[PDB]
């Protein structure tokens, strides 16, 4: 048989053995499953198809064993499961076909797709409060404390710059400095978040998915114990588990950090204008937040350890820095050594943090202080998986708390899967979680060979001036292929919308196309610094799925007038 | 066998007079002896049989034996003997002042001029702007720069910034309360100051790049001679080995009494010394709706009179959606055509006039004449080629029924050393980026001997209506007409741009996208359509999908950028069933 026949057979059949040619331990398998009154269906895989099948399930020798549509590997893996007693518990009936731990981007996407394929699904979501005590509804990081509130506050900051544009285009706006009222913005954002929480809660109920607002821990091979807000503990059993627990803001081992500094978990529901703010960190979260806080008129400082946007093209990173500097954000090469609280916040006004730094001159080191209203700790995001009981169900984790996959299947446990941010090496983006969820569900319950494509994923950093990208940085391309084999085509431009204004952005917009010279200027990556970078980058990202060349960009006809057409017309080679 | 295409075209670019023949060759000693008459060497090439059909397709001729003159494809012997017998060949083979004369200083003309001169050729560019009926005139850059896309997009942005002022309030910006008016004079000066900078830019760019600019209207007075007249009425003579016609079009006026006296055009709208006030837009083209749209957005009372359908050529589903939205935004649409325009007041000193517009309306008894008073009437019923006074008869360049030049690609079908690009080229889509690409590419064929062709299919557009409409490829109707309803899948969704989520905008109920797919070829994408803020920025990249025969599966395995409107193309599942 071919692949799809094998995977379909595997999805449908309760226990399937996939073989190339007659091997001794197939009898041993028959005899072992005979022990449990189980019937072992078999398939002669054709030799034309072995390699493909082996690559898809991510195992390296041929004889393959499936249990309830989950790939276990070979005999050693099976005998391990049997010897551990797991197989005996696995073969029993359970309450749910699938239990999902996490009600975020991935969780909810998986839940919706599973139930559309007619499976009994439970979804567990619980939000342990931040250190400041902040908590929120269903939907996960993106909905409550991630992309959706951040984009709204970015739009607030842009509408600031639009008010001034409106004057240059002839709109007679009554004279007077205009201030943004934090309470109005925050209520407007929180009201939308509240509508999405209800939306998801409804969507789950409407689709016959069981929701439990309860924090889940493995207390058995196929048993989660789940604790709700009241402290009530229930037991949930299932034939399969999806871990989509995501991450939480990282705090450093520094005195006062956890006492004095807020995180993105807290910023989007603050009962006060955060005032003179310090953003600690160089991640996209620090710069996005610093950006909009400046745009709504706060005094903003960013303290970075060494470089901005580690992982991103450093040319583009330096360009974001020059621009946000021109827009009045202060950058400083420090890491605080202590945070001291001077004033607690009220329900209407912010507090005061004293921030301690070591500063050098040519004569020695000074301990130096500086008083900020609010300090945003934004250095990263970690997996909080210590209290999940992954030891109980023998799910290996990386040094960080992230789960180690064979694709999305736990590398060590065949009926536990992970997607989204907690999957070791998964890019931490909402649309990736969703696609991983939707696609996994289609492999598990449909027996398709469809794989989430984790390469050449487009991003946008929503800095005051937006940065869109897909593919290699100029550095990575040069490191992997030589300098001699890379062409960079690039250009500056002025968005027409800015032409009649005196905006600082007129001197900062830039795009570059990274091309492999010795393979017909094949496009390895592209990068653009512009209004609406995300709207522009999305479509152009499909070019990389087809091994597009520069010639393909040059024979594409522009829409005039747009920023996007600039990618149609590049001729200048960087050095 | 013998030579392949690029060797032939390279040989043709380099050699003064080339004869390209197949394994098989006809009389073509007569031709040799003909060019021997002119002290010429006739270089020859055995084209390989592997290459004949390609080469024939590229130059757009049907028989094998091919003759080239000064890097121009003439056809076969009949065409050559015709040129000889007409005396043209004798004049062609002489030296001329310029390698190339370009008639038109617009999108195509200037693009061609820059590309020719980069390939080290002596080029003259001629541009003159005959005033509108109201007397309006403008500088270098053509329609786009002065009276087309550049001023239009700025006035659109003015209209959007209107809706942004209100958004700013819902996001918490404390804007002092009280109606906000847009001051027409400020907007118009801001636009005209930008146009002035582009005018200057282009004029300088030409001087810096060693291109001769003459602000003179050009007419063919010889096989290889333009006579050109400047503003002062001074007439000069310009000769060249080749000519590029990039004359563009001008607004159409109807044979209706008072139309030309009373109604402005886009030629006049962008420099009006007055707020146009209560406006009538006559026409259903993108020009009428774009202008009606921004005039509404800056707070004018706007009416659109359409003969029959909006945006003929465009997807009528999307057209009806634009109508419903612009209706919700206060634009009045009427199925009427004026039968007379009567001027009541002239525009004087920073104020508009009053036009009385006459219509036939039926009531419960029959048809009556009805009048209605508008401040300004924008005649926007299309654009025509004004090629009657160009002397194309003199150089025997065939024109279509409209004034447009008939091409064998961009070569005049009838004269081998005259070429046309942009709006005046019969069947060329009328867009700035097409003109530019046609110009740049032609120049690379003519002076480099490359086989590169401008790609005139699957061209993305955006209509900059109050809510922007972006598209590429077939409409739902065209796809159904060509393939059949049983073989078409239409995937579609509504969505709310996050930027609108906390507002009470009308647009929240109107944003829509659809993907038109050929069911029996793995949902191959024939077209896509989106109604959204920033439709142009979204459509551009997605348009490259159609250069690779993208399937729906390609859109589904593309990972979205969240949150953007664009990602909606990544997660379409709903099938339209009417
Ligand atoms: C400030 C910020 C801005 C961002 N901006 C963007 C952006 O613009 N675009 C973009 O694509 N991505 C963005 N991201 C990333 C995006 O939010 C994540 O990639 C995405 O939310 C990951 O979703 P997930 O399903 O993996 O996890 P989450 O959304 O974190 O879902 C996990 C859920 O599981 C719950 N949970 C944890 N443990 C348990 C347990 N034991 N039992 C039950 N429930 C549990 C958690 O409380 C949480 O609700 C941003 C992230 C942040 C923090
Ligand atoms: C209101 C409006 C909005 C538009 N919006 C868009 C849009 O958003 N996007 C887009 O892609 N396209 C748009 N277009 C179309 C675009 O302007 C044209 O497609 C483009 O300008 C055509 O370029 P061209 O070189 O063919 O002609 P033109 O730009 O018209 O250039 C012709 C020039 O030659 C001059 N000329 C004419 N005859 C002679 C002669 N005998 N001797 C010398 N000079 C002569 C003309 O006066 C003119 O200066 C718009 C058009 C209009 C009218
Ligand atoms: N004399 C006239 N009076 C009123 N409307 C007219 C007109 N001539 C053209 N139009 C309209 O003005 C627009 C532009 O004319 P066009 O000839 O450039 O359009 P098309 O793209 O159909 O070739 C069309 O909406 C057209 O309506 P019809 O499609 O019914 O012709």
């Amino acid at each position: 048989s071919l692949a799809d026949a094998v995977f379909k057979s595997a999805c449908e059949e309760r226990i399937l053995l996939a073989y190339a040619d007659y091997n001794p331990d197939m009898t041993k398998v028959v005899n072992l499953f005979s022990k449990y009154n189980e019937t072992v269906n078999t398939v002669r895989v054709s030799n034309d198809a072995v390699k493909d099948i082996l690559e898809i399930v991510g195992w390296p020798s041929m004889p393959l064993i499936f249990v309830k549509g989950n790939c276990c590997g070979g005999f050693k893996e099976l005998y391990q499961l049997e010897e551990s007693g797991f197989l005996n518990e696995w073969l029993k009936e359970h309450e749910y076909d699938l239990a999902i731990v996490g009600g975020g981007s991935g969780g909810l996407a998986a839940a919706k797709e599973a139930v559309r394929l007619g499976k009994k699904v439970v979804c567990l979501d619980f939000v342990k409060p931040s250190a400041m005590g902040t908590t929120w509804g269903l939907g996960g990081t993106c909905v409550n404390v991630g992309c959706i509130p951040k984009k709204l506050m970015h739009q607030a900051a842009l509408l600031g710059e639009y008010i001034e544009d409106a004057k240059k285009f002839g709109w007679e706006i009554p004279e007077g400095a205009i201030k943004l009222n934090w309470h109005q913005l925050k209520n407007a954002v929180q009201n939308h978040i509240a509508s999405l929480n209800w939306g998801y809660r409804v969507q789950l109920k409407e689709k016959s998915v069981t929701y439990m607002n309860s924090y889940a821990t493995f207390t058995g091979s196929h048993e989660l114990s789940v604790k709700n807000k009241k402290g009530k503990v229930e037991k949930v059993t299932a034939d399969r588990f999806l871990i989509a627990v995501g991450l939480r803001p990282r705090f450093p081992d520094v005195p006062g950090a956890l006492e004095c500094c807020i995180s993105s978990d807290d910023l989007f529901s603050l009962p006060y204008n955060p005032g003179k703010t310090l953003c600690v960190g160089a991640s996209y979260v620090s710069l996005e937040c610093a950006g909009f806080l400046k745009g709504i008129g706060n005094d903003v400082t960013v303290m970075v350890r060494s470089v901005l946007l580690r992982g991103f093209d450093q040319d583009m990173a330096e360009r974001i820095k020059k621009h946000m500097t021109e827009r009045g954000v202060k950058f400083v090469q420090c890491v605080p050594i202590k945070y001291e609280r001077l004033k607690k916040p009220t329900d209407s006004e912010p507090g005061m943090i004293r921030v301690h730094t070591m500063q050098e001159d040519e004569d020695g080191t000074k301990e130096v202080t500086e008083d900020f209203n609010t300090v945003l700790m934004a250095i990263g995001r970690d997996a909080m998986t210590d209290d999940l009981g992954l030891d109980v169900v023998g799910v290996n984790r990386a040094k960080s708390g992230k789960i180690i996959g064979r694709r999305e299947q736990s590398v060590s446990c065949p009926y536990v899967y992970a997607i989204g941010d907690v999957l070791y090496g998964s890019p931490e983006l909402t649309p990736v979680a969703i696609q991983a969820g939707k696609v996994l569900m289609r492999r598990l319950f449909t027996g398709s060979s469809e794989l989430t494509e984790y390469d050449k994923i487009p991003t946008t950093v929503f800095t005051p001036l937006e940065y869109g990208s897909c593919g290699l940085s100029e550095y990575s391309a040069i490191q992997k292929y030589g300098k001699e084999n890379i062409n960079v085509y690039h250009n500056v431009f002025i968005p027409l919308e800015y032409a009649v204004t005196e905006r600082k952005e007129k001197t900062h917009c830039y795009c570059k196309l990274i091309c492999l010279k010795n393979e017909q200027d094949l496009i390895l990556g592209f990068h653009i610094l512009t209004p609406n970078a995300g709207e522009i980058t999305q479509g152009f990202a499909i070019a990389l799925k087809f091994d597009a060349k520069k010639a393909d960009f040059d024979r594409l006809i522009g829409i005039h007038p747009t920023v996007a057409e600039n990618f149609t017309t590049l001729t200048l080679v960087k050095e």
